[PDB]
DNA sequence: CTTAATTC
DNA sequence: GAATTAAG
DNA sequence: CTTAATTC
DNA sequence: GAATTAAG
């Protein structure tokens, strides 16, 4: 009953997500960078249609608002099989070349995974959902991510902007990772014991036996619930002796 | 009159040379070199009337004799221009690659000319005329190069080879240069005040006075033409403070 | 005429 | 990978 | 739809 | 340099 335990941490049974703790993120620019205007591409009926209901989904929820920005560029007629699942793709390269970079401090699958030790082998694995829409972006940086979006049956006027974390945007994974691991520093204090790998969205949790899992998975989500993010229920490996983690199978301690 | 006081020296007057003192060469095939026959590609009657002359004028000095072997190269019916000029050309690249390698003695132009001394500003510079065809090839060796020759009108059985070291092929560039270095080693003896440089068949001889230059191409001039080579009388720099060698013009001491 | 390399 | 070179 | 890279 | 990929 891990689902009915912990209402607030799971996706299907919180509501969206947001970092309560986390101040609104401000993104710095270089210093000659200026403001790029990009021309939105027709997009044809049956892209706009498909990604219509992901649009009012996200202004429902506030992750989208109305705006009026100097900067904008391009919404993508993305999909996957024929024409199906059109999910808003945003063209965030010009934007993306304009901001400062930052020091990549996301580490790489492989060295992640060195610091799991042989004496822990049970198991928790999470991924949580919509991860960056749970980081918000400070207004004035906001302006930065604007969009064109048109419903030639009078819908909106032009823009809209995204108010949390973007997918698309080159420093998203970097600031989600650094974030959460602030959050869950006290996490790592109180359980000095277990071990916790995080890469960005995707958290192992690792314990010495089946009991220290379960309590230290009881405290991970209900930390995780508070704090404001939300893990898939659907896709949640618990107390497993056996977990796939970041395409590698987690077995008799090998990989 | 340097014309008239070696007439055995020029090009012009003494006839076609043979490097008397150098005993016919042997070229040593690699270990598992098998001989290879490769079929001549049908030469048009055009291509064939143009060779013609120059292979009769060979086979008349003696340099191609006909032959039965079981090597076999193709003639191209090459030109520059247009349609003029067709000298004899020999694909001898699947023979050199089954002679046996060695190593590369002669310099390049650069470190050559690094010997040329600012103290000799008297240049004389000759360059030999037909000069692989000075060196005799041993009979063992001649019917790798043989290529084959038809006249149509009832002319040469089949195949003719060279009896001289030939055109096309790999080492002979340098075992020219090797040889006549041997033949020259007693000028050079004989006249320590001066520079010789040797670049294949491109002679630069370099002295302090224009009157020791002229006694040292006098000298030169006459070993030569008792050795059997025979120099460019028409491209002979005779003397002079500047002269054209190895696409350098030497002048003031420079280059 | 082939063939090995260099460009585009 | 189809032109364009360079060279025997 | 662009755009930067990789092949052939 | 024209396809073919990969990715925002
Ligand atoms: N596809 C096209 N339109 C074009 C293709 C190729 C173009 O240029 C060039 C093609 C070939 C060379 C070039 N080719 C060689 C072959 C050499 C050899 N191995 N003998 C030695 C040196 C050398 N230089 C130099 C430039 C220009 C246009
Ligand atoms: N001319 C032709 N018929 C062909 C041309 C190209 C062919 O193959 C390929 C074409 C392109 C790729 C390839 N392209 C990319 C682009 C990348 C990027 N910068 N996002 C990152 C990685 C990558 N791999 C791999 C193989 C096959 C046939």
């Amino acid at each position: 009953t891990w689902l009915s335990d912990f209402p607030q941490a799971w996706a299907e049974t919180g509501g969206m997500g947001l970092a309560v703790r986390q101040a609104p993120l401000i993104i710095p620019l270089k210093a000659t960078s200026t403001p790029v205007s990009i021309k939105q591409y027709p997009m044809s009926q049956e892209a706009r249609l498909g990604i219509k209901p992901h649009i009012q989904r996200l202004l429902d929820q506030g992750i989208l608002v109305p705006c009026q920005s100097p900067w904008n560029t391009p919404l993508l007629p993305v999909k996957k099989p024929g024409t199906n699942d059109y999910r808003p793709v945003q063209d965030l390269r010009e934007v993306n070349k304009r901001v400062e970079d930052i020091h990549p401090t996301v580490p790489n699958p492989y060295n992640l995974l060195s610091g799991l030790p042989p004496s822990h082998q049970w198991y928790t694995v999470l991924d949580l959902k919509d991860a960056f829409f749970c980081l918000r972006l400070h207004p004035t940086s906001q302006p930065l991510f604007a969009f064109e979006w048109r419903d030639p049956e009078m819908g909106i006027s032009g823009q809209l902007t995204w108010t949390r974390l973007p997918q698309g945007f080159k420093n998203s994974p970097t600031l989600f990772d650094e974030a959460l691991h602030r959050d869950l520093a006290d996490f790592r204090i109180q359980h000095p014991d277990l071990i916790l790998l995080q890469y960005v969205d995707d958290l192992l949790l690792a314990a010495t036996s089946e009991l220290d899992c379960q309590q230290g998975t009881r405290a991970l989500l209900q930390t995780l619930g508070n704090l404001g993010y939300r893990a898939s229920a659907k896709k949640a490996q618990i107390c497993q002796k056996q977990v796939k983690y970041l395409g590698y199978l987690l077995k008799e301690g090998q990989r």
